[PDB]
């Protein structure tokens, strides 16, 4: 199974100078809650602005530097071994590695946040005559959650 993993606002930012724009733990439950016993796929720049592997999960970094490596990761040089991975697998981030694999993925997991941020990272442009809405659930405002968000979880036609 090889889905996309994303979380962008309204103009599909989903990036600023290294950072979330946005502080959300509701988003944060949903990414434990897919992507726990499973594999997250991530380009070099996305793990390095996290800056540790995520717990209880197969981490694996996409990158060309041949003396890359950090406990817990395991790394990967090229688009094609992505298919290699067994088990379910979440294209993480970032906005190049989406680019390469918008196209590729048999389904999309997106939380939309009803925000306009500043960005420099964007996900890349989808209509949704190609995908289906297999779900729609809006997300719980609260104290801690304070800007309106959206799962969607898309599926190839
Ligand atoms: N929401 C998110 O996902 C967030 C992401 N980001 C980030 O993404 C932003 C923009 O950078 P972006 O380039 O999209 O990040 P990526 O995570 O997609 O990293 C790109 C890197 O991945 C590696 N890579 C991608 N494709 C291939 C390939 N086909 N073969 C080998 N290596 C490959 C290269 O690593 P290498 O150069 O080492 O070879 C490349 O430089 C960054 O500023 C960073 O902060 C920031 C905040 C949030
Ligand atoms: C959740 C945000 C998010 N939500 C969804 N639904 N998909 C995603 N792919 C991401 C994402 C992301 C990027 C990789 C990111 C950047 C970051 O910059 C500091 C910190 C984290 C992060 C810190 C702590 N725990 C999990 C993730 C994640």
């Amino acid at each position: 199974t090889l889905s996309i993993l994303v979380a962008h606002d309204l103009q599909r930012v989903i990036g600023f100078e290294n950072q979330l724009p946005w502080h959300l733990p509701n988003d944060l439950k949903h990414v434990k809650k897919l992507s726990t016993g499973h594999t997250l796929v991530m380009g070099r720049k996305t793990f390095e602005s996290i800056g540790k592997p995520l717990p209880n999960r197969r981490n694996v970094v996409l990158t060309s530097d041949t003396s890359f490596n950090v406990e817990g990761v395991d790394v990967i040089h090229s688009i094609e071994d992505i298919y290699q991975l067994p088990g379910h697998v979440f294209i993480f981030g970032g906005q190049t590695l989406f680019e390469e694999m918008i196209d590729k993925v048999d389904d999309m997991y997106i939380t939309v946040i009803e925000g306009k941020f500043r960005g420099d990272t964007f996900f890349p442009p989808y209509t949704f005559e190609d995908w289906e809405v297999a779900s729609s659930v809006e997300g719980k405002l609260d104290e801690k959650n304070t800007i309106p968000h959206t799962f969607l979880h898309l599926i190839r036609k």
